């Protein structure tokens, strides 16, 4: 579990949104497994603007944050979940490192912000779901 929160939004993985995050929707798109809901307190999270490609993520199920190297945001694809049928996620990145379920929404940061949130893992691969396109979060 865990959110991004910036200005008055609150960034989750769409698997793990709430029914009160649908009523307060502002954008969600299924084949990037994220949802965005509005916020009535302002957040203190920034998003970073950048091609960074090394960074540090938050795993719970090892309650440590570990340095990572990440893949360009691509199509890859998902094996079928009880969240989701077998299918391509696209701006998903990817780096060599430990993700179990019960481990989506930990954040993966740079020093320019937050770049995304944990969205898939197995087999010593964690996925990670780009938010860097997002301009629009930094606004209104
Ligand atoms: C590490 C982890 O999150 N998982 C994992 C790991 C090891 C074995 C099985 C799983 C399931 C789960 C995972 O990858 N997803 C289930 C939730 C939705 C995700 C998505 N973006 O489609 C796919
Ligand atoms: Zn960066």
């Amino acid at each position: 579990s865990g959110a991004i929160y910036v200005g008055n939004y609150r960034v989750v993985n769409r698997h793990l949104a709430t029914h009160n995050d649908w009523a307060n929707l502002v954008w969600e798109d299924s084949s990037r497994d994220l949802l965005v809901s509005s916020t009535t307190a302002q957040g203190c999270d920034t998003i970073a603007r950048c091609d960074c490609q090394t960074g540090v993520y938050y795993c719970s199920s090892r309650r440590k944050h570990y340095p990572v190297s990440f893949s360009k945001p691509s199509l890859i694809f998902v094996e079928a979940s009880e969240y989701y049928p077998a299918r391509y996620q696209s701006h998903l990145m990817l780096a060599v490192g430990h993700s179990e379920p019960g481990d989506c929404g930990g954040i993966l940061r740079c020093q320019h912000g937050v770049v995304g949130i944990v969205s898939t893992g197995g087999n010593g691969l964690v996925g990670f779901a780009d938010v860097r396109d997002l301009l629009w979060l930094d606004e209104e």
